[PDB]
Formats: structure tokens, sequence, C-alpha cells
């Protein structure tokens, strides 16, 4: 147990996020089957600056090293993870729905509608935590909420909307009606034009921070939300907790992804407890990777970057999502407060993408 | 209002929540299928519930029997354009029976476990049991090993009917396993599986889970795996009692959780068991990953007393969740005794005993 603890008490010289033994063992397992920093980020199922943390730990004691920008294991470093029986992490994720366990075939046209209406969409912006998925991620979203029973002649809400779920769910003609909002006005106005330009009347679109209550007539009134938060957990209330308050009562439903990149387990642990316990919902699905997030430009400008040791843009999609669906009971409830924050709506300890 | 007085007449019939959703579950279900079998599965509601709406359906005048099937009456068709409630459409991937995980590289292990489970035990009534489709257990050791929880691993198997611990011997992944069971046929069967493979490292024994695990086995395991039965004691002699097999932080546990016998109420109060009394997270639920193979003594059941319309059914109705969770600073699990009989497997939700 010596080479393993030694290296879990350096990564508690260098980050506060909780490490364990088996946290060194996924990024060694990532570690041998990719030597490229994002790909490893994605594989271990870390967040980043703790596979930072680590990858600097196994580099600094002998086990790693940095060659032609690869991450990779020195001789000593095969003796560990051989004394260890730590193998390359195997992978197993259906090839043809990408693990979304919902195919989207069915919307093809759709999807190509799609494509064609959001080619020019806002690009992200650095100051929002921006990020579209793509958008086959986009109306697999559909898909799955239609098969729950959660869009057809529904009421639904979209908290945030980057993604343009919006425009999937009019031009699918499912809800009888949406509601969206946004602090991105590029984003609202762009929502508008493309419902003006499919003729869909049943939309109100709204500017409005997240940070504040949802005003009363968002209140009580909706059968679904979809939500696709920061990941700071006073986030998590402003976004997903808002969404719960917009269900008109028992047996509603919200998605929302959460990701491995940004949020550790015991972060996991903690926003499943908000959920179960200040929420009382009840948590119906848990996808892993259903979320595939488009590259966004402004990398080189965020934490990310400057916490990477070998410093290159990423050549792939590597970062993605679980969804979550949950559904509420008898006596779940959302989340009316205020919250008075700036940019640590977006930013705590595991954060990393501004 | 129509709504209101079939959820009326759903309360005096079951003590097992209703709500407008459980009602649009059900005749969304209805509009797809006249199967009771399959409007069960389809609704996603606990059998005793779903049946207890179909008799309000029906005593109101919107739901009919005719040739073995559940049918909506023309005042029933009337209810659901009134409600805008549809059939449900579902878009599960062909490809991985929505499992996540394609077992392609596994096809010589579908094989071998196939031939040697060829007279595995059939199910036993008395112990709640019926054994998942091979290639379920085939998906549940590439979803394991694609998660990092079995190369090199000592792992746990808390009951066995599907002989996860036979394809996990012929993966020949882990490092150990360990396996129990309150039924000597499946022991015994595990046993001779072991030494027709050659199995060194497994140690096989039965024991009754009401029972507190013996000292030898706590804290020892990287990852355990079970499908319980789903009283909340049940989930706490099966699960919880996993969860004090592992050595800590970091560990894992898999197991099944079913629509059709637990509700989605049940569903929050054994999440909450999970968070808030075993501290553990949950990183996977999956919806029907596990199908069951149709068990041999269903006219003997609750189920089979409560259906409106009593035929065997056709196909593998009865389909289960994934979890997957996994341990973490103060995760704790079960250790205490359970003290009842028949109401580890039987509460007002369940039904398949
Ligand atoms: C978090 S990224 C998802 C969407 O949330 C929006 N968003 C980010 N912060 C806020 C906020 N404080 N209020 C409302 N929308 C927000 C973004 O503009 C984006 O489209
Ligand atoms: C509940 S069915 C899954 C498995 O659990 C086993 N099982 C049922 N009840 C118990 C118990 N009380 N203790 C141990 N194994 C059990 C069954 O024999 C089966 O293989
Ligand atoms: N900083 C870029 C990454 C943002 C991802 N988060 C917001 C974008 C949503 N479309 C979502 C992470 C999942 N909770
Ligand atoms: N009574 C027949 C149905 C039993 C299903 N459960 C036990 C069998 C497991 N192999 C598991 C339900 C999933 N928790
Ligand atoms: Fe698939």
């Amino acid at each position: 147990g010596s080479h393993m603890r030694e290296i879990i008490e350096r990564v508690k010289e260098k980050t506060t996020i909780p490490v364990y033994e088996r946290t060194i063992e996924n990024v060694l397992s990532a570690i041998q089957a990719s030597g490229d920093v994002w790909r490893i980020v994605d594989l271990s199922e870390e967040p980043l600056p703790l596979v930072v943390a680590v990858v600097t730990a196994l580099y600094e004691l002998g086990y790693v090293a940095f060659e032609n920008n690869q991450v990779i294991l020195t001789r000593k470093g095969k003796e560990l993870v051989e004394k260890y029986g730590i193998g390359p992490r195997a992978d197993y994720t259906c090839s043809h729905c990408q693990g979304r366990t919902v195919e989207i075939d069915a919307f093809s046209e759709l999807l190509e509608q799609f494509k064609e209406i959001t080619r020019d969409r806002p690009e992200p912006a650095h100051q929002f935590d921006q990020a579209y998925v793509t958008p086959e991620t986009t109306v697999a979203r559909v898909a799955l909420m239609h098969s729950r029973g959660d869009l057809e002649n529904k009421e639904v809400f979209v908290l945030g909307d980057d993604d343009l779920t919006s425009v999937a769910l009019m031009l699918s003609g499912l809800p009888k009606r949406i509601a969206v909002l946004d602090i991105d006005e590029r984003l609202t106005k762009f929502i508008e034009k493309a419902a003006d330009e499919i003729g869909y009347e049943n939309i109100e679109i709204f500017t409005f921070d997240l940070r504040k209550p949802l005003p009363d007539y968002a209140l009580h009134k909706f059968d679904t939300f979809i939500t696709d938060p920061p990941e700071t957990v006073e986030a998590i209330r402003a976004f997903v907790g808002r969404g719960i308050a917009t269900l008109k009562g028992p047996g509603c439903a919200g998605y929302f992804g959460i990701t491995r990149r940004e949020s550790s387990l015991d972060k996991w642990r903690e926003i499943q407890r908000v959920l179960l316990n200040e929420f009382g919902v009840v948590i119906t699905d848990i996808i892993r990777n259903f979320n595939e997030y488009v590259n966004w430009g402004y990398v080189e400008e965020t934490r990310a970057w400057r916490l990477l040791p070998i410093k290159v843009k990423p050549s792939y999609n590597w970062y993605k999502s679980y969804m979550f669906r949950i559904q509420t009971l008898e006596g779940s409830k959302g989340f009316e407060d205020e919250i008075t924050v700036g940019q640590e709506l977006y930013d705590d300890e595991e954060s990393s993408t501004t």
C-alpha cells in the first residue's frame, strides 16, 4: 500500500478535491488506453483539475513522462500498474446509439431540418459557460423525452437553451406549448426568429438571469422541464431546482445533464441528496455520455488550458455528460430563493471550462 | 374531474400512491397493446396498481375485456382524445436493447455460458427466483468490465440464480469471486461449473441474508452484484449487505430495481436509503437493462390472482433497471438482523410470488 499511499498523499498536497485510490487507478487505466490528456480526462471519468493533480503527482514520483505531447507511463509506471493489476480501460459502448439507449432514425428529417436552421447559431459565449451539444444529441433528447411520455400535448419549460432544444421541440410539433428563457439575448432572439420561420406560435421566450427567483407565471404551470446547467451546487439549485418549481405537481418530469468532467462523485452525492432530500424528486434514469458537447472556441482562455501540462486543442469531442431524468411525487418541491453569486455560479474547485 | 373520479375510484382499491400521471401511463399503454402483461411493461407502473387502474376504468365505462384483450370502449376512446393521451412511443436502441453496451466482443463467453447453463436450476417460487437471459448476464459482465470493476478485482455475488458468478468464471477477469445463496441447488450448481471450468479462486456458500454476514466477509471486496427482492427490508439485506462487503471508498455495486414491483414513491424511498442511510452515490440507472426469463410458478402468484385476464405471458414482459453505485468517504453498509419471513419478498407493490 506504500507506493499508492504516497501518490494519494502527493495529490492531496495539490487539490482540495477528494482523492481515493480508485481516483489514481481510473487515471492510470486511462493513461494505458491513451496519451492524450483530454482523452485521459474522458476515459477516467474524474474531474479535470483532479486528473491534472494526479498526472502531476505521477510525473513528480517518476511514474509518468511527457513525450511528443503524450502522457506516458515510464518503466517505473509500467511496474506500478503491473504490481497493482491496473489494466487499460475497456469500453463496450453500443456503437449504434452511442450509449444513449435511444436511436434517432425516426427523427432523421427533423435532424436535417434542425441542422439547416441552426447552421448559424450563436457561438458559445465564455461569459455564460456555453457549449452546445451536437445536433444528434439535441434530437436524442427529444426522442428520449417523447419515449417517456413527456412531450405530446405537454407544456414544456426550457431553462437555458444554447443547445436549441426548443427549436427541435418546435420542429417536432409535440408540445402543447413551450416556454424558454436564457440570460443570452443572442439566443432568445435566435429562438424567436426560428419560431417565426417555423410558424410555431405557442412559444414564449424571455431573457432572464436565473440567479433571481422565477416570476409567478412560470410557477406550477408546466408538465416537463429541461435544462443543461453549470455544475456548482448553487447552479444546480438555480437551474434544476427552479425547473422543479415550474412543475404543476406530482407526476411531472425534468431532464438535465451532469458531467464527470466538472463534478466529482462526491459532488454527485451532494447533488443527489439535494434532489432526493431538498426537492423530494426521484431519479428515474441516469445515462452515461448521453450528451456530446461540441468543442468550444474559447478553450485557450479557460482554467482547463492553464492547468494542463500539455496544451494542444482537443481533437475530438472529449466533453460529455450523463442525462438525468427526474420525476415529481407527493411532496416534491422546487427552489424559489435568490442566489447572490457572481462568476461563482459557474466556477468552483472542480470546474475548469471557463 | 373525469380524471378525478377515476383517481378517487383507484384509491378505494389500493394503498399504492395514485396520480393523474399513473392513469395516463396506463391509458397510453392500453392504446399500444391489449395484453395485460404488456400494459404493465409499457406503463412502468407496478402490477397491482395497474390492475386497480384497469378495474376502475372498467367499472367506470372506459375499458372492456374482449378476446383476452384489454381495450378502450368508445367512452374510453373519448377520454384519451379529450385528455390528449396518446399511445406510448418507444425509440429503444435495437442493437443494444437499450443496455448501452454491446456484447459482440463476448460472443465466445455467451456460447460457453449457454452451454454450461443448459440445465440450470429452475426458478423456485419460495426464493422469489427468476433468472435473466444469457445475453443479459453477459451484458452485466460487459458493463462491469467497462467501468473497471472486474479485472483483478475481488467480486462478491449476493444471490445468484442469474449465474453471474459462472459468467465471471468464464471471463477469467476477477482475481477472485465469492458467491452466496439461500438455495443449495444454486450453490451446488456453481461448485459444479467451477470444477468443470477449473476455476480455483471461487468461494461458494449457502446463507440466508436475513442474518448479518460473517465478520470474515466484511470490508474485503472491490465489487458486489446482487439482483434483490424489492421490499425496503430486502434492499437492506441484499444491497446494503453488499455495501458492507466493500473495502472502502472507490468500490462498486450493481443491482436491478423494477418498475413492475416498486412504485416511483418506493424508488424515492430506496434512493433515500442509498444516499442517506448508506451514503453511496448512484452512477448509472439504465432502463430495462435486465430481461428476466418467464418463470414456471406464475400461476401460483399474486399476479395471476389479480389479473383480469389470465393467460401465461407470451414474451419476457418482466424487466428491471440496472443501478450502479459507488462508495465514497463515509459510505457504510447494513449489518443488522432482519426478522421478517415471507415479507422479505412480499409488500403491497409486489406480485410475483
Ligand atoms: C449553462 S450553459 C446553458 C445555458 O444557460 C444559459 N445561462 C447561463 N447562465 C445563466 C443564468 N444565470 N441565467 C439564465 N441562463 C443562463 C446559457 O446562456 C446557456 O444557453
Ligand atoms: C431474490 S432472487 C435472487 C437470488 O437471491 C436468492 N435469495 C432469495 N432470498 C434469499 C435470502 N434470504 N438469502 C440469500 N439468498 C436469497 C435466490 O435464491 C436467488 O438466487
Ligand atoms: N464551459 C463549456 C462547457 C459547458 C457545459 N455545461 C453547459 C452547456 C450546456 N449546453 C453543461 C454541463 C452539464 N451540466
Ligand atoms: N418473482 C420473480 C421475479 C423476481 C425478480 N427479482 C429476483 C430475481 C433475480 N435474478 C429481481 C428484481 C430486480 N430487483
Ligand atoms: Fe444501442
